[PDB]
């Protein structure tokens, strides 16, 4: 009880914010879940295996694609096994596991060892096939050895976790809903007429609308006028969102109420909200009060309580193929509810049904639920990540619904869950209650696999140091993580939070002092003073977990001439048993939003697996990237890389040869340039695809690199999100791939048939990536986030429309970007003049 106050001041440290804290609240919600959340914690703790939970193993239950078995060479696989300073290596089959391979090498000169690869803290362990470790496939994928250090196993006690110490409407009537307002308040103006419009909202849809009268907009103004809704009270639904908003016309202010609590009782009493200062974006949706409670305004209320037809058939059927973004006229809604039990039979109908149900009334609502407790067709289903994740929108409310979404989650690996886990940390902004199956789904997957662990807590410490919008939720789910993660991790976070608060102190004080003697020098001496006692002997890389960074290489770290100023810093790897002496690097910046590079990102590796599942594999490179804080976080460098705008500059006269040129020089061989010239196509070819899907093509060409081995990448996409070419193909590419102006080369030929199967491929999840856009647009970039601004990936995705003519599509737009040439690349330059 004395000892718990420096374990629960422990936890405020690594969250960064107080969940004991109750200043900004008007119920028990979040300490209702702080109590709710322990038994998923305790249960999920009490059943996870400790020396797996320990280890880690990276494995998968996906196949090899055809692309990975022509690198394996006499149905032989060459592990090089380590043991102090001495090598050996060995003949294995794809389909062996750890414990046969261990076997063999006490045969060729028992089981308390483990299998470690080297240079990580990673462990081929398990009984999963050799085939089948992420590791494995990473040196196939690569071409390199597989290496691996025999050593000790990590001990479970370590991972100790501490111990702990703790329907209907309530007040039900056929009276129609009413709230008194009473009047708002804010101590300075920031435009002479005003008015609030309440609204009755669940899941986005306005169920019921009324105004007060206009009055003149002074620092207090009182209507005192009953607003009667429509809406009867057994008619709320549970979730229903009182809307509050005030417009002068323009939308200054807003703040929303749950009409219907955490424990089913109808909301009464006095409230005196403080509202939001300011089109579609989650943070329109939180049932977060401002804690800014100086200068904000404030609201003030009351609240005192047979078979189908043929043609009809076709009809529905032609509703359930459309795309997400679809509209439903009130013909459709009223087809699929009517034949709601055929509807039922297909579960990609799903989204529209229950966006076909009148969530204003009681009596549809117990139907609907009728119908959701027959789900035979649902459970049985294979899993659709894509329909899951429409299910988990803004779009739904109620908790039925979203629940049978997270029910089809559950049967994701671990491997699977990784790749789509920020979107669903990102989704819990589109939970009406603190508490929800989607928080437990993560908690849960979280504490079952420390990978998953560490990136929950990144994720939600992102969310939480710096939206005002959800910081209070997210933080009371990321304390219920932490509280069973065990007391190995907690100290490891602890590491890698006060490694991060050094380098962020002096990145951004760097920053107040292009580049200066001055500045070269002081950097040198800030970086020797923490090196000399602050920072640590090692600590975990946030982006990559894998890797522990040692000391500083105090040489090799240095500052951009750029008006945000990154610190290009650069580690040591602190594991003796590394393979080389190469460096871990990282970029520390301010004043980008990280969070949009992180989405971005995020995508990108979504789009790698959908083409593994195609047998394509177009060399893209989602480099790790971590948001830590407001407009501040963390970026993992890419070796050997350069930017492509270098290359060039070495005003504005661009050249064809130069980027040829430099493939020539950083390859010795003419096979290894060959190589990069290939590695240029397919990389520049997924690139040019991804950034025509997500909108993001027209990039000036300081934001696009390329490695020494050919490997196109581009960067720096929070920077774009905030005449015009669809996607950067400018000559120099073209030049490397043989061909000038108005010809053809065979290079160019391949380009133009991987972009096309590409694109393709990419629309055989077209749903998928629609909602993951979507989803994109109204959690991660406030800036622009409206209907025509979603429907843009529609366009770009060509739906509704067949193989041949999208293929001609993506072409077209290939002949644009030659057409016009260097003309956008040079103006960028000519509009800074401009
Ligand atoms: C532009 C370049 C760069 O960025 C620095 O910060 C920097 C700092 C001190 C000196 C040179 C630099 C350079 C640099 C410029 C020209 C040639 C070589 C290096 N850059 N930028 C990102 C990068 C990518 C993001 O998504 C977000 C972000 F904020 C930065 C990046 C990366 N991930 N990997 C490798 N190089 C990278």
């Amino acid at each position: 009880s004395e000892e718990s106050q420096a374990f629960q001041r422990q936890l405020t440290a690594l969250i960064g914010y107080d969940v004991t804290d109750v200043s900004n609240v008007h119920d028990d919600e979040l300490e209702f879940t702080r109590r709710g959340l322990v038994t998923p914690r305790m249960a999920e703790v009490a059943s996870r295996d400790p020396k797996l939970y320990a280890m880690h193993p990276w494995v998968t239950s996906k196949p090899l694609p055809e692309y990975l078995w022509k690198k394996i060479a006499n149905n032989c696989i060459f592990i090089v096994i380590h043991r102090s300073t001495t090598s050996q290596t060995i003949k294995v089959s794809p389909d062996d596991t750890p414990g046969a391979i261990l076997q063999s090498f006490f045969t060729k000169m028992e089981q308390d060892f483990v299998l470690r690869v080297c240079g990580r803290d990673e462990y081929l362990v398990g009984e999963t096939p050799i085939k089948n470790f992420q590791w494995v496939r990473h040196c196939l994928k690569n071409g390199e050895e597989i290496h691996v250090v025999l050593d000790t196993p990590p001990d479970p006690a370590l991972d100790e976790v501490r111990k702990e110490e703790w329907t209907v409407s309530l007040w039900d009537c056929d009276r129609k809903f009413r709230v008194k307002i009473r009047g708002i308040d804010i101590p300075v103006l920031p435009d002479l007429t005003v008015f609030v419009e309440a609204n009755i909202q669940h899941g986005q849809q306005v169920l019921c609308q009324r105004r007060t009268s206009p009055k003149p907009f002074t620092e207090e103004v009182l209507w005192n006028v009953w607003l009667e809704f429509s809406i009867k009270i057994k008619d709320l639904p549970k979730g229903a969102l009182l809307n509050l908003q005030i417009y002068c016309v323009q939308l200054l202010y807003y703040v929303n109420l749950l009409l219907i609590d955490h424990r089913f009782l109808l909301r009464r009493g006095e409230y005196v909200l403080h509202m939001w200062q300011i089109s579609f974006n989650a943070d329109k949706l939180t049932s977060a009060t401002n804690p800014d409670k100086e200068n904000s305004m404030s609201i003030s209320i009351l609240l005192d309580n047979a078979e189908m037809p043929n043609q009809l058939r076709k009809q529905l059927e032609a509703i359930i193929a459309t795309d997400p973004l679809n509209p439903l006229t009130a013909e459709d809604k009223e087809l699929l509810w009517h034949f709601r039990y055929e509807s039922l039979k297909h579960p990609k109908a799903y989204p529209k049904l229950f966006s076909s149900v009148k969530w204003g009334q009681q009596e549809i609502v117990a139907k609907t639920y009728q119908l959701l407790a027959r789900r035979e067709v649902w459970d049985q289903s294979a899993l659709d990540v894509g329909l899951t994740m429409q299910l988990l929108d803004c779009n739904f409310s109620d908790e039925n619904v979203r629940a049978i979404a997270v029910q089809k989650l559950e049967s994701l690996e671990d491997d699977d869950v990784l790749h789509y886990l920020l979107q669903l940390v990102q989704a819990v902004k589109f939970e009406p209650y603190h508490d929800s199956a989607l928080a437990r789904f993560l908690l849960k997957r979280g504490l079952r696999n420390k990978r998953i662990g560490h990136f929950l807590f990144w994720f939600l410490r992102s969310e939480i140091a710096q939206s005002r919008h959800y910081q209070q939720r997210f933080a009371v789910i990321l304390e219920a993580y932490l509280r069973g993660c065990g007391t190995a991790m907690l100290h490891d976070f602890t590491q890698q939070v006060q490694v991060i608060e050094m380098l962020q102190k002096v990145t951004l004080d760097i920053k107040s002092l292009d580049v200066s003697s001055q500045v070269i020098s002081q950097l040198k001496q800030k970086l020797e003073n923490l090196q000399n006692s602050q920072l640590p002997e090692s600590f975990r890389v946030p982006y990559d977990p894998g890797l522990k960074a040692g000391a500083l290489a105090i040489e090799k770290c240095k500052v951009m001439a750029s008006k945000k100023k990154p610190l290009w810093l650069e580690f040591k790897c602190a594991d003796p048993t590394a393979l080389s002496n190469e460096t871990i690097g990282i970029i520390f910046k301010h004043g980008d939003d990280l969070r949009q590079d992180m989405l971005i990102l995020q995508i990108l590796r979504i789009m790698e697996s959908i083409w593994e599942t195609e047998s394509l594999d177009l060399c893209l490179l989602p480099y790790g990237c971590i948001s830590t804080g407001d407009k501040i976080g963390m970026i993992e460098i890419v070796k050997d890389a350069t930017t492509i705008a270098k290359i060039q500059q070495s005003t504005g006269a661009f050249k064809d040869e130069v980027l040829n040129h430099w493939l020539k020089e950083k390859s010795p061989t003419e096979e290894k340039f060959q190589a990069a010239v290939e590695r240029f196509v397919y990389s520049c070819a997924g690139y040019c695809v991804a950034t025509f899907v997500l909108g993001i093509g027209d990039r000036h060409n300081d934001n696009i690199m390329i490695t020494e081995t050919g490997n196109l990448f581009h960067i720096d996409f929070g920077h774009i999100l905030g005449e015009r070419v669809p996607f950067v193909l400018t000559p120099d590419f073209l030049f490397v791939m043989g061909t000038s102006g108005k010809k053809t080369s065979p290079h160019f030929q391949k380009f133009q048939d991987i972009c096309v199967k590409a694109y393709l491929a990419l629309r055989h999840h077209t749903n998928l990536l629609i909602i993951l856009f979507s989803m994109m647009l109204m959690t991660g970039m406030p800036q622009l986030t409206s209907k025509e601004d979603i429907e843009y990936i529609r366009d770009a995705l060509t739906v509704g429309k067949n193989e041949e003519d999208a293929k001609k599509y993506f072409l077209d737009q290939i002949e644009v970007c030659r057409d016009k040439g260097w003309t956008v690349q040079f103006n960028w330059f000519l509009h800074l003049v401009l």
